[PDB]
């Protein structure tokens, strides 16, 4: 069987609930931690099903972990260790945010608490970020091709070409984004991603550049699904991903469906 499957069989209500089947504890990471600006480790408390994978969540330009805080309980309650991080400075560039996503992942694996270490499978790590943090999520996978999943949310980056990414990438964009317009960022990024890569692109109808900062079930249900499918190799969630979702909130959805099991 799949030794990484956690929780009951998924239903579209289970991927949409604010609280998943797991109960979450936290650990404050002080900013004096080396390589990044600290953050908050949300982790599941039930250890009887085995350890979990982890995702590091990066904020945007001039932002902090508060803008990403809702992902903490929302995602970790479904079977993941969620690290909402701060950056070294509020003004760090997307390339810097990739290093600090990896620096936070090193901290989970190498330096975190026994509470967190004992619940962590250090082989299953993912990245996710907002805006310049999303460009850092793309930068992180170029720097660490062994990452399991990458979710750039309304991503912003100068470089448009990611033709050597090997990590399954899920780019979410905002229809009315004029800070990182999807015609020049999100869609070019997704298009230049390898056509053989497990990848999807979800555009939210009438959303702004700051929609990933407000709780959104359309984002959460398919962020949880994408992590389940690629961090847990849990094909029970392939149903919600392939074929493409038809949600009313979604204005456009491209993908390399189906995501055959590698
Ligand atoms: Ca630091
Ligand atoms: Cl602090």
């Amino acid at each position: 069987p799949n030794p990484y499957e956690r929780g009951p069989d998924p239903t579209e209500d289970s991927i949409e609930a604010i609280r998943g089947p797991f109960s979450v504890a936290t650990e404050r990471v002080s900013s004096f931690a080396s390589g990044f600006g600290g953050g908050t480790i949300y982790y599941p408390r039930e250890t009887d099903e085995g350890t979990f994978g982890a995702v590091a969540v990066a904020p945007g330009f001039t932002a902090s972990q508060g803008s990403m805080s809702w992902y903490g309980e929302r995602v970790a309650s479904h079977g993941f260790i969620v690290f909402t991080i701060d950056t070294n400075t509020r003004l760090d560039a997307p390339g810097q945010r990739g290093r600090q996503l990896l620096a936070a992942l090193d901290y989970l694996v190498e330096r975190s608490d026994r509470k967190v270490r004992e619940r962590l499978d250090p082989n299953r790590l993912a990245v996710m970020g907002h805006a310049m943090g999303g460009g850092g999520s793309l930068e992180a996978t170029v720097m660490r091709p062994s990452l399991k999943a990458s979710i750039p949310l309304t991503p912003w980056h100068l470089d448009k070409t990611w033709g050597q990414v090997q990590v399954p990438t899920f780019i979410i964009g905002a229809e009315l984004d004029t800070i990182a317009p999807v015609s020049t960022h999100a869609k070019p990024f997704y298009e230049s991603l390898p056509s053989s890569l497990p990848k999807a692109y979800m555009e939210l109808c009438g959303a702004t550049h700051f929609a990933p900062n407000i709780p959104n079930t359309t984002i959460a249900k398919y962020v949880i699904s994408w992590l389940k499918r690629f961090v847990d190799e849990d094909t029970r969630y392939s149903q919600f991903l392939c074929p493409n979702p038809t949600d009313r909130a979604i204005c456009e959805y491209r993908s390399t469906c189906p995501y055959k099991l590698n």
